[PDB]
């Protein structure tokens, strides 16, 4: 029997909208994009309704943003924009920045926070992935400079992030960043001693990567692609030389724009593709999760679809889980709506 994608409620926005999260311990959501002027939407549920509560007019567009390294008593909104700034705000008063940085010489693509809301030990971190090539990892308690930057070796040419995602952060040592390029690149980078763990490439555009969660010793990691293809790699044994076993998808036939894990449950995924297509996966385990030489490697396991539908016009861009209500959703499209899905069962 097989669960429900439900369009609850929905709402036209007038502008492009390029990321949207819900606001942690509430019933409130943001969006963010762009008069060619970037705008925050700070939007509540009501009487079963959207009410738009607020918007913040900034002056380049917005292109991501997270919650994942704020306080409760804050709930500051990190986002990157389109010249490379990364900003964290305070909605309830946003003429002003709280931390202000061009991190970046170009658009920041992604981002993510890790340790704030209580997810993640150690300090809180956000990470921003640009257009020129660089990841970097920032403290919101050091203005100005990085805490890590991740970016080729001088000599060599720049490619385009286009992803970055937390991982690892079960302790106050243990933290990974994972980078995905324009070009397939997916480059694991451990933080405790800069190290580049693991690299792959997986022949197209890596346009989203996300653990299955955050803050526990890598279990799996989705990587998702163009050509309706995204791949899941079992990130509890690693080869030295030949990586991480994998299992690749072909879901729709368009980019596979995001992936995100039930926060409530780390096997169920959600995948948003080009034409507004929503897929729901489980993944399997196999039986046992060494090769010839006695070297131990990975067993791939299986996805099997569970639900799928067509909610837009437009790609679904971007995706968010509700922390607080299991199955609750918000999702935004390049349509110019908003919608909050409940998903059943």
């Amino acid at each position: 029997e097989k669960p429900q994608i439900i369009a609850h409620i929905q709402k036209g926005f007038n502008y492009t909208v390029f990321d949207c999260k819900w606001v942690p311990c509430s019933a409130k959501f943001v969006t963010m994009g762009n008069r060619g002027t970037g705008v925050i939407q700070l939007y509540e549920i009501q009487h079963g309704d959207l009410k738009l509560l607020r918007e913040i007019e900034k002056a380049k567009p917005i292109k991501c943003g997270t919650f994942g390294a704020t306080s409760l008593q804050q709930r500051y909104l990190a986002t990157g924009d389109f010249g490379g700034n990364l900003h964290i705000w305070n909605l309830e008063a946003p003429e002003m920045p709280v931390y202000s940085v061009k991190g970046h010489k170009e658009i920041i693509n992604a981002i993510d926070g890790i340790g704030g809301l209580g997810i993640g030990e150690g300090a809180p971190e956000i990470v921003t992935g640009s257009r020129d090539g660089t990841v970097k990892v920032w403290d919101p308690r050091q203005k100005d400079d990085p805490v890590a930057n991740m970016e080729p070796v001088q000599g060599e040419n720049k490619r385009d992030c286009w992803t970055v995602a937390f991982g690892n952060a079960y302790n106050q040592e243990e933290r990974v960043v994972c980078a995905g390029y324009d070009n397939g690149d997916i480059k694991l980078f451990d933080l405790r001693n800069m190290a580049l763990r693991w690299e792959t490439n997986i022949k197209n555009g890596v346009c989203s990567l996300e653990f299955d969660r955050k803050d526990i010793s890598m279990n799996k990691l989705v990587a998702t692609s163009l050509e309706g293809k995204f791949h899941v790699f079992d990130m509890r044994t690693q080869h030295p030389t030949k990586g991480f076993a994998s299992v690749s998808e072909k879901a729709h036939k368009s980019t596979v724009w995001q992936v995100r894990h039930l926060p409530q449950n780390r096997e169920l995924f959600l995948t948003a593709g080009g034409a507004g297509g929503l897929h729901l996966w489980k993944y399997e385990y196999p039986i046992q999760r060494k090769d010839s030489e006695g070297i131990e490697m990975g067993v791939a396991g299986s996805v099997s679809l569970l639900q799928n539908v067509t909610l837009s016009t437009q790609p679904i861009s971007s995706l968010d889980w509700s922390p607080d209500k299991r199955g609750l959703c918000v999702c935004s499209s390049f349509d110019q709506t908003v919608r909050v899905l409940i998903v059943t069962k």
